[PDB]
């Protein structure tokens, strides 16, 4: 189960990578005066960190060694020029979180590690809800930004 | 020094000038049926007057003589044509409030006037917040006013 | 009527002028350690500004164009040398406020402007109350100040 | 740093010295039946002690060595004959507290000691207020004492 | 601009410190020091909040922020007792303090009164933090002179 | 009686001296990270100052003229090297406060000063309690310090 222990360790890196990418989106939104979208992103940055800390806590309890890796620099911000660019990157980010969790669950399954598979269940369900929510926001964003100025009313109203 | 006392007095005039220019903006907004923006400007007129009163109160305590100057007539209101023009003038007003506080702080720093520097700290931080907030409103106004009527939404909501 | 529009604008100037004169007074009092009288002047400074704002609000609703004028530098504080002098100048200030209101009401009457006359009624009555209160304070200040120190012992009616 | 550490110690001394001088003034007032002015001085004695204690606490946290110095016998009370003499000595005392703080800040500024400067900020503003208040009381006392017996009104009604 | 660079660097420093505290909580947990682990975990949260505060002020003040990589913590590999961990944490807070002071010096040279004012509560916070960490290190060092006695500090937390 | 006046004044000096010495103990404890013992000594510093204030207040009422003397610099902290040293010095301090109260009572008894004797009664009983309590803590400190680290473990708990 060297694969399982390694992937578990890497899941913590992935969640924290996502936290930093959300924070990067917050920053872009704030610098561009989308304070409502920036607040959503900031909240999600905290939530991803909490997912990471969940993995760490479970690993400690289950004697899965955790070695904390570099958290990479977010790079998508270099290329964002509209809110749609940001939300699309966040959709991609959540799809990558989901795939990383399914890979982990597959190694757990192969190992017959019932405890890990149980631990992961609510995370699988959470990612379903998160991808749906982000996809829905992206669809709204994309539609509203067909008329100049209109997407500014999503920011002020929702968020 | 002379410079320090002169600048402290002029800060009072600056806050009260800002108060009057905010009042002028509320009037333009009101006459043009932007009651939301008018109410915000009116609230800011009151706030700038409280900043001036703050400086007057400190000056009295610290024995800095205050002589109240004329508060000039607001000038920008004659040439405003849209809410974007108002908001841009208000941003510039806040930037001038900020520069004036920084010049005051400089003069206090030169005199080693630690009490004045301490008194000014929250005003420096308030200005950061105010410039950010006004700059953000201005960006929103500029963006929404690209579609006829849409800005009239900002007003009625927020 | 040009006369009624002009006078309505002048009333705003007069209220704000009064606001600054009261502030000047609070300053004189505070610098001379009359903290109770200073607080009273500060409160009256706020109240005059509220009158001005009420005029501006009504003008906006009634489509009377307001152009904000310079608010002049208070000058009586160069001559004040006792509390009596300050209160006397405050009395004369309120008498001028009352006169400008009466002149406005006169123009409104001439024009048969019933709404303006109704709007002014509470201000006419308020001026009765204010001239009465300030007059009574002045008489008390004048009487107490006939014994050294005695006036001080009643600013501590803070 | 020699001078900064010396001045920081001396500040504790100055606050406790002021505490003692205010106590002396409470004594003089009490003995002369100014119980209101006496209670005020006694409150100020406690307040100055609190300032000194705040300096001691900060010094402990910041590893600034404190050695407590003698608190000298107050000597102004030997010469006070009227309430006016006492309040003038108390004004001068506060003026000396203020000067001492400004000297300490100057030494902190020279050392680029940003933490000490920040700690001092509320003390700088407190001194403005105290000098103002003591200054105002002195003017009232000097005015009211121009009529025999009138100053006993300040004591009883106020205070 | 040395000031803009140093302001960016402060965000990185705080997040670095967040990770290092997380690494400490891990070492403590794995070695059954649950009380000390809880403390480090709370301090990890706190460092991240400091970093967030600098990002927020920078956004308001138009100081461009670009998030850097958060380096992996390195000290855990060599910790062998609680004393080692708390020593590393004291050092970490000393570095936090030094970086804040460097930032304040750059701000001072630029006459940037707003940045200097914003940093004031952080300078005071560092004083309290280095004091508290110092004091814990001292207790830990003392109590660990008797086999098993340090487990008492933990369980009374 | 000049002796009674002199002893009454010396009592004030002794209480204030005790206040400073307790403060010095708070500082040595704080510097050496004994925060609990430091808090205790700080509280006792305030209590001693209150005793002094109670003596000043009684003296003013009874027309016993008080002249504040110098409060000497505490010097025992230069030689304290363990908590036992500090607590031993505090026991000796309380024993000196008791002796000065007994000397004052003796002088009041000689003068048949019934009011001063009555005034002193609560302080005589308070000293019994204080010497008992300090003696008991000193015993505990002395015993616990026989095992490396054990004393620390109880600063943390007690106090
Ligand atoms: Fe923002
Ligand atoms: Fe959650
Ligand atoms: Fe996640
Ligand atoms: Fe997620
Ligand atoms: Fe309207
Ligand atoms: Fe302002
Ligand atoms: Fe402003
Ligand atoms: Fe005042
Ligand atoms: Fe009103
Ligand atoms: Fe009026
Ligand atoms: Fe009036
Ligand atoms: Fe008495
Ligand atoms: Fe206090
Ligand atoms: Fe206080
Ligand atoms: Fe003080
Ligand atoms: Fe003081
Ligand atoms: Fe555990
Ligand atoms: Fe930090
Ligand atoms: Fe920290
Ligand atoms: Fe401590
Ligand atoms: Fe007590
Ligand atoms: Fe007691
Ligand atoms: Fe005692
Ligand atoms: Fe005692």
């Amino acid at each position: 189960s060297e694969e399982l222990l390694d992937l578990f360790n890497r899941q913590v890196t992935q969640e924290f990578t996502a936290s930093q990418v959300y924070l990067s989106a917050s920053i872009w939104f704030d610098q561009n005066d989308w304070e409502g979208m920036a607040a959503y992103m900031l909240a999600q940055s905290a939530e991803e960190r909490e997912h990471g800390l969940g993995f760490v806590d479970f690993a400690n309890k289950r004697n899965i060694p955790i070695e904390l890796q570099a958290v990479p620099a977010p790079v998508s911000c270099a290329e964002w020029s509209s809110p749609e660019d940001v939300w699309q990157s966040i959709l991609e980010l959540e799809q990558a979180n989901t795939r990383s969790l399914l890979n982990l669950a597959e190694a757990a399954s192969t190992c017959h590690d019932f405890a890990v598979m149980a631990f992961l269940n609510p995370f699988h369900l959470q990612q379903v809800n998160e991808e749906d929510k982000i996809g829905s926001i992206l669809a709204k964003v994309t539609d509203e930004n067909r008329t100049p100025g209109l997407l500014r009313s999503l920011d002020v109203v929702s968020f």
